[PDB]
């Protein structure tokens, strides 16, 4: 039935992936409540859809700035992916549209902060706390991999902790729909699998390696392969040799040896049973997968967390570059 859940999820996905929804709202439909922050391409605003009452986080991206920063492909890709997927631990794109000046990504409003800064403050997560988060990433990758997506940007900064203490994976700029193998070097050095570094071509198992890195970092407070220079980071990754903190349970060490496995024919998540090798591992014995998916487990930690015009030019900017948006 997991099989049948995933098959239906793939049908929903392919439909939207092949014929992406465009201009599913317009700016005059939203009441502007508060600017939450200013990102690279423009502001993020709390808004309310005036026709329903639902509140959202609307990201505004100035098209000319996206072009200037050479982020057209990443922005288009992220949007195309986000409008086509649906899973409890993936940021939800509710509406998108564009006008003469801007692109708009109307996201579910999910206050809370990223995992990097939370981890820095807390120091390290206990093993139950780390397992709770890891379980959500496991289910999300099970979902994304079933759709032939490789996420390939897993790092703590890409994991929001929401108002319920659950994980939301954000930033699908690098994600690629890949049937088979691919070659592009992207992502943050610490989290890269050996086969990426050595330009061997790679598959979805790079996400399972990155999960290994994430779990270690969550539980240790620092990633397994670190150095001041990226070449020394690469050297460590390629060696395979991982040293564990002394407080790591025996079960955690074993899981991590199986995820941080250089040999692809032994790496958990890359074998005949796929994700189930990970889900059945002793470290996850106490994990109630269904309760996690249904958001019924109480989270170990609940985070605490002058208005200016949106000027729309009378001239369309960068129309052809963003045709697909």
């Amino acid at each position: 039935s997991v099989k049948e859940f995933l098959a239906k999820a793939k049908e929903d996905f392919l439909k939207k992936w092949e014929n992406p929804a465009q201009n599913t709202a317009h700016l005059d439909q939203f009441e502007r409540i508060k600017t939450l922050g200013t990102g690279s391409f423009g502001r993020v605003m709390l808004v309310k859809h005036m026709e329903t009452g639902n509140h959202y986080a609307m990201k505004i991206l100035d098209k000319q700035k996206v072009v200037k920063l050479k982020q057209i492909e990443h922005t288009l890709n992220e949007k195309r992916i986000l409008q086509a997927v649906n899973f409890p631990f993936l940021v939800k794109l509710e509406f998108s549209f564009k006008d003469n000046s801007n692109l708009y990504m109307v996201m579910e409003y999910v206050p809370g902060g990223e995992m990097f800064s939370h981890l820095r403050r807390i120091g390290r997560f206990s093993e139950p706390h780390a397992r709770f988060y890891a379980a959500q990433i496991v289910l999300t990758f099970e979902y994304l991999h079933s759709l032939d997506l490789i996420y390939r940007d897993l790092k703590p900064e890409n994991l929001l902790i929401d108002q319920q203490g659950y994980i939301q994976v954000t930033d699908f700029g690098f994600a690629k729909r890949v049937k088979g193998r691919t070659w592009t070097l992207c992502g943050t050095p610490e989290y890269l699998a050996p086969e990426i570094i050595l330009s061997k071509g790679y598959n979805k198992a790079v996400d399972w390696w990155a999960l290994g890195v994430l779990i270690y970092e969550m539980a240790a407070g620092y990633p397994p392969f670190f150095a001041d220079q990226p070449i020394q980071i690469y050297e460590k990754i390629v060696s395979g040799k991982v040293r564990f903190p002394s407080h790591f349970s025996s079960d955690l060490k074993d899981l991590l040896r199986n995820l941080l496995q250089v040999d692809l024919t032994k790496r958990f998540g890359n074998l005949k049973n796929g994700v189930n090798d990970i889900k059945n591992h002793k470290w996850f014995a106490t994990t109630d997968w269904i309760a996690i998916y249904q958001r019924k487990v109480e989270a170990p930690f609940i985070p605490k967390f002058e208005e200016e015009e949106i000027r729309v030019s009378i001239n369309e900017k960068c129309g052809k570059e963003f045709s697909e948006f």
